[PDB]
């Protein structure tokens, strides 16, 4: 035994051709189209709308569902091209984002347009977060965690993260957001519990998320369970490789509008 019904899944997902694999990872997932967002911002539309990245539409999820309420001072960790920050920047509470990110050579840089509220986004490539001070902030916000064939990497990347974001939540943001890469082990399930007993908050799997990820993301407003709520998904995740390849569910790409706040 010892096998995690994640550490099961990401085995099955290792021992899958490229064949299984890319059938796989997208059957029965939600999605936006990006081929519309993708050529305008080639063109240079910054005024169009458009989401600089398919980040916005899975914050979009959390936030029309109340997942997390942010407002005030945004702090967006891991930012890459921005597609958070410009997200939350169009909130009505929201009066301040900070965005950083590493950038650099094989990293995401910062994507400047011109989507409502704007104007209050400051995005700062060549941020090594691991080394920044934490500061207070109304809204916490961390999208880092880099997937690897080997949960033992994943689990490792997702405490680093983890233990870093610790000193940013001790700081007591009221909303925030946290990818949990790897929450499958049985070192991350103890570990997530005992964040959950500290600071509150619960887990939840994004729908647009593809198969070939285990990520789900700690919210503010969430009260789940963590064993059920990680065994649930890995389930899920192992359901979805037994049946027959499953069509993809298309959402509208979100719409940012335009315009200074
Ligand atoms: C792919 S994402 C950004 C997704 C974003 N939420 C959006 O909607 O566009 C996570 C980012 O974290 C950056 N990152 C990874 N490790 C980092 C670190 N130690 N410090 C700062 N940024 C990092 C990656 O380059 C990556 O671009
Ligand atoms: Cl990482
Ligand atoms: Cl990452």
């Amino acid at each position: 035994t010892g096998e995690t019904l994640g550490e099961k899944w990401k085995a099955r997902l290792n021992q899958m051709s490229a064949l299984e694999f890319y059938s796989y990872k997208k059957s029965g997932i939600t999605e936006v189209c990006r081929e519309e967002a993708r050529r305008a911002l080639k063109d240079g539309v910054a005024t169009g709308g458009h989401a600089v990245s398919r980040g916005s539409a899975k914050l979009r999820w959390l936030v029309d569902r109340g997942y997390l309420q942010p407002y005030g001072k945004v702090i967006d960790l891991g930012c890459g091209r921005g597609g958070w920050s410009y997200y939350a920047a169009t909130i009505r509470k929201v009066q301040e984002v900070k965005g950083y990110t590493k950038g650099g050579p094989g990293h995401e840089e910062p994507v400047l347009v011109q989507s409502y509220g704007w104007n209050i986004v400051r995005l700062k490539s060549g941020v090594d977060v691991f080394h920044m001070a934490a500061e207070p902030c109304d809204t916490l916000l961390c999208d880092i965690g880099e997937s690897s064939s080997s949960p033992e990497v994943e689990e490792a990347r997702t405490l680093r993260v983890l233990s870093m974001v610790g000193d940013w939540l001790e700081k007591r943001p009221g909303a925030f957001c946290i990818k949990v890469l790897c929450p499958y082990t049985s070192t991350m399930m103890e570990t997530l519990e005992r964040l959950q007993r500290r600071y509150g908050g619960g887990l939840v799997r994004v729908p647009l998320s593809r198969n070939s990820t285990h990520e789900m993301y700690w919210v503010s407003g969430a009260k789940s369970n963590t064993i059920k709520s990680v065994s649930t998904t890995s389930q899920l995740l192992l359901g979805r490789m037994d049946g027959p390849r499953r069509p993809v569910k298309y959402e509208e790409d979100v719409n940012l509008g335009s315009g200074t706040r």
